[PDB]
């Protein structure tokens, strides 16, 4: 509940440049709404009404979350691609929310994956069968990084069910299990569609991409979701909870291990890109500031609680904060009435 | 340093051997001989097929060397597992070996790799041919999660020499690069999930325990072939490319600033393995222990590594590390020094032949 928020944040917003995202209100709302009507369709459907074993209101919820995430950070990716991207990430996001066992459902998983049988696992039935939909607008490679993250990603969650923070000692465990479910090659890889960017051309960098932008974006999730996940813990494991677990430190030096890295992934991430190719830099600018506006607007994280308690200060931080978390709302905030209609369970009633 | 920093990394080594106990064992060396021959026979069988003849280009005599170092790994690592076991993990931790060979751009035959997968028809890429084909033999010794981890591995595997292609050693500044390629082409899940197998381990009873297992073996083990292997790579301009030699070019930093940070993380991971396995399952600390050692014996007496040139070197000295080394050395060779005639016959173009 501390206030340290600040000096991390603005060295955080300056050190990526965080000057607002690209977009007019007019254009983040066409986007949002092409985005979420094709997502609200699909889920719509009987098959996925059936094998998604998913709470409606929640389903709603996810699904609003998600266009939110991909249309503000996957800026400069076709309106097409935000759809598809929309739907597999709110995918992965259910998966995140279930508590059903994959174990008996994953006993046979490479004999039928082999010889192309349905999988036994309902959600692996989905998001294989819609997966290429993701995949058309990638090359090979960048398609492989996909198709790897979503497997590790998998894992991942089947891991966080036994809700185990590490064992005390257990060093590498925190960053494994978190590397494991952060989708970091996925994300990384979806920020190249080949229809903009040349996969052999442009190979390294976009290597490079994957490899920087993994940390960046799981640690800045981390980051931004600390207001979140103490103020209503339910004997929850995460990154920094299992830093204090396993490294056997306190909570905020563990909050301080992580505040250090995004700083020292943010730094290096422009030392590093750049003065490379102009478009990837765009890209790349374009998802850490778009990233950062949706953690400040959706309610998921609810960083709406931190502003009036430093709307009335005058420091070199509580002052910096709004002066960027304004900005964030001025086209951050909109309100889902403007593109979230109608309602998953309305098109799947008709 | 125009010269190997032989103090230093003598040093090193016998910390790291104390540090994981290293020390004599139950198993014998008729015990190895019967694991090593009926692990190479039954391989050696395997690549000797026409369809792994005509599919795996591969030039004969390093497809030889390649299996009788990886039948070597294996035997002396995985020493707890059945014979079969052995025998599997031996055919394809040796496709993974082989497929470092290729310089054949994966681009091509990978544009309908899901599409493929997904209905099930032969990947157009021959390794992914074999490799998924005889995966089954591989992936009945264990459970669904111990299996997901061997799956998701190799896959990395093959984007890890996908990458390695291109030779890259990482961009200034790129910090992240260097680990993020090691970790890629590791096998570290691979190695780590397949020391359990379900006729011996239960994953659900001992879930907790083995994900442990899996997140620390994966990082002790890659660092320690990294350093093991700091002797042999020193003066080849071939390897242009490794963990050590990426921190070099990403971090900005000298070759020993470069190689402290290994040593420093090596230390650290075998000190915290036995910090944190010593309390639990005996049977998994047993499994873990005997991998720690069985991988450094490997190291100590397969030719590769070139070691014996180190021992040779110090043999008469009276400095500390240098007679806590040969001492851990020549305790080495004698449970693993085995001649090839032993076991490692006869060759695979043999029966390829016949
Ligand atoms: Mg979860
Ligand atoms: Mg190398």
């Amino acid at each position: 509940p501390t206030e340290y928020f600040l000096n991390t944040t603005v060295r955080l917003l300056e050190y990526i440049r965080y000057r607002d995202s690209n977009y007019t209100r007019e254009e983040r709302i066409e986007n949002l709404h092409y985005a979420y009507n094709k997502a609200a369709h699909h889920f719509a459907q009987p098959r996925q009404q059936q094998l998604l074993k998913v709470d409606p209101k929640r389903l709603q919820a996810s699904l609003q979350t998600i266009v939110g995430m991909v249309v503000y950070s996957w800026a400069k990716v076709s309106k097409e691609c935000m759809a598809d991207l929309s739907i597999h990430y709110t995918y992965t996001l259910v998966l995140d929310d279930s508590k059903d066992d994959p174990y008996p459902t994953m006993v046979n998983y490479f004999d039928d994956l082999q010889a192309g049988r349905e999988q036994a696992h309902p959600w692996w039935a989905l998001v294989n069968e819609h997966f290429p939909n993701v995949l058309r607008h990638f090359g090979p490679f960048c398609s492989l990084n996909l198709i790897r993250s979503t497997l590790d990603f998998f894992e991942g969650c089947w891991i966080e069910q036994y809700n185990f923070g590490g064992f005390p000692g257990s060093h590498d465990y925190p960053q494994f299990l978190r590397r494991m479910n952060g989708l970091g090659h996925c994300v990384g890889a979806s920020l190249w569609p080949k229809e903009q960017f040349n996969e052999r051309s442009l190979f390294l960098e976009i290597t490079s991409a994957i490899a920087q932008m993994e940390n960046w974006m799981v640690w800045v999730d981390d980051l931004m979701s600390f207001y979140k996940e103490f103020d209503d813990e339910r004997d929850q494991i995460s990154l920094v909870k299992n830093y204090v677990v396993s490294d056997e430190i306190s909570l905020h030096e563990a909050l301080e291990k992580l505040t250090q890295d995004t700083l020292h992934s943010s730094k290096q991430m422009v030392a590093v890109f750049s003065d490379k190719d102009p478009q990837v830099m765009d890209t790349i600018e374009c998802f850490m500031h778009g990233y950062v506006t949706w953690h400040l607007c959706d309610r998921r994280y609810r960083l709406s609680e931190i502003y009036e308690k430093v709307k009335e200060e005058k420091t070199e931080d509580a002052q910096k904060f709004c002066k960027f978390y304004e900005q964030a709302a001025n086209v951050g905030a909109v309100s889902p009435s403007e593109w979230a209609y109608p309602p998953v369970a309305q098109l799947a009633n008709v």
